[PDB]
């Protein structure tokens, strides 16, 4: 552990510097380091463990597309051979988002997903192994994606479950959740019809709770909404 | 030298697909390792390898400016204490942008400058060296900071010299020096009077020139032309 030697509030505040200057690498370098001291973390440095790895693997995600379609162009009729190495760098940044996406889920499984009582914690820890396991299902082929699929699927419904029983409608975590499991089912299961639902019905039950929201909390709920709505007119 | 075993042509290739996936840092690794092969580059290759390092240390200059000046609010009349926290990270980010411009100096002293002949490498690499001792001054403090800028004089001087004797007033690259030169005496030198007359006569006796021109030589120089204009409006 690079980060063992420094205090967990200065990774804290460094995180947070990185972040102002846009060095995400930096930012989830020093926010594993924050965990791997071992205490839980509070509503803030959660949110600072997403926005790094978000931003890290974003930039990872839009690389292999970039790459994965030239390749693709590169293997289709009327194309002349270029050799080995678009697929060979295509690996390699595909090697490093998976090993991203394996950092995160290593953090999650030790320790922070068991130590998570609160639903709030819970239900965003659960979320974020959805979504890691959603990035690897992105890149992967074969039975190999299966297994992967189901990983983020069961991830994605235990959280789901925990957030309707315990979260009002209009939480935004609850909100993000919903959405990031509409989008996994629209793009990695294949299952556009339950995406729609799911959007439409979390969409509707949230708009239906939005008279007991304060002026700053309606802001945060709708903001999400917002995105559902984008994405069901994307859809239909 | 991690890319010794991959063929000249492959990094060559791999760096421009890194440029189109906007992944600068590996662009710059693999430019590094076709420059290490020993061999001249082609037009094409000194523009791979200068878009590369100019993206990477960009991110840095930019990252180090949000530091620095949150670093020096930290320590203005009214502020209270954070500890040594921003400095460290600061520094930390100071010394990877050191290093980086150390490598291209490196790459440009073994052995790009000793072995390029004619006008269009000697004076393209002579700019570089211009630059990236430019951006070691930016960050440089004290005496220390005389002989970086001394440094980075000297080698937009050579190649100013040789651009004026070798390359018409149009020329991409002898205008883009001129207005790199330009800035280095506004910025770095605290000569204002002389960044202004340099980028006044630059502008006008490319403008005296512009004649010789087709319409796409018109389009490449015109274009820098602005940028001159654009600064001496700032400036002015
Ligand atoms: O189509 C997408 C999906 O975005 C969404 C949309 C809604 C919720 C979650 C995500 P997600 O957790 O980000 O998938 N593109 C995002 C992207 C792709 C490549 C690089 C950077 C960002
Ligand atoms: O004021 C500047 C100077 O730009 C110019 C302008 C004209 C010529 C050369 C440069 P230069 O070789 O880039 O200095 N800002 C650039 C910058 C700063 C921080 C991060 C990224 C880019
Ligand atoms: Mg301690
Ligand atoms: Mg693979
Ligand atoms: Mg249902
Ligand atoms: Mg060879
Ligand atoms: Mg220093
Ligand atoms: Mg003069």
């Amino acid at each position: 552990g690079a980060m063992g030697s420094m205090e967990r509030a200065s990774l804290i505040q460094k995180a947070k510097l990185a972040e102002q200057a846009e060095r995400y690498e930096d930012m989830a370098a020093f926010m594993k380091g924050a965990v791997e001291k071992g205490e839980e973390l509070s509503c803030e440095e959660r949110n600072l463990l997403s926005v790094a790895y978000k931003n890290v693997v974003g930039g990872q995600r839009a690389a292999w597309r970039v790459l994965s379609s030239i390749e693709q162009k590169s293997n289709e009729e009327g194309s002349e051979e270029k050799g080995p190495e678009v697929r060979e760098y295509r690996e390699k940044v595909e090697t490093e988002l998976q090993g991203v996406c394996d950092t995160v889920l290593g953090l999650l499984d030790s320790h922070l997903i068991k130590e998570a009582g609160d639903a709030e914690s819970r239900v965003f820890y659960l979320k974020m192994k959805g979504d890691y396991y959603r990035y690897l299902a992105e890149v992967a082929t074969g039975d190999d994606k299966k297994r992967i699929i189901d990983s983020a699927r069961s991830a994605y419904q235990e959280a789901m479950d925990i957030s309707k029983k315990e979260m009002p409608p209009t939480n935004p975590i609850r909100l993000g959740l919903a959405l990031n499991f509409s989008v996994f089912h629209y793009e990695i299961a294949n299952s556009p019809e339950e995406a729609i639902s799911l959007a439409k019905t979390t969409f509707d039950e949230a708009m239906a709770d939005l008279h007991t929201l304060s002026e700053d909390s309606y802001k945060d709920s709708t903001l999400i909404m917002q995105l559902l709505r984008d994405n069901l007119t994307l859809w239909t």
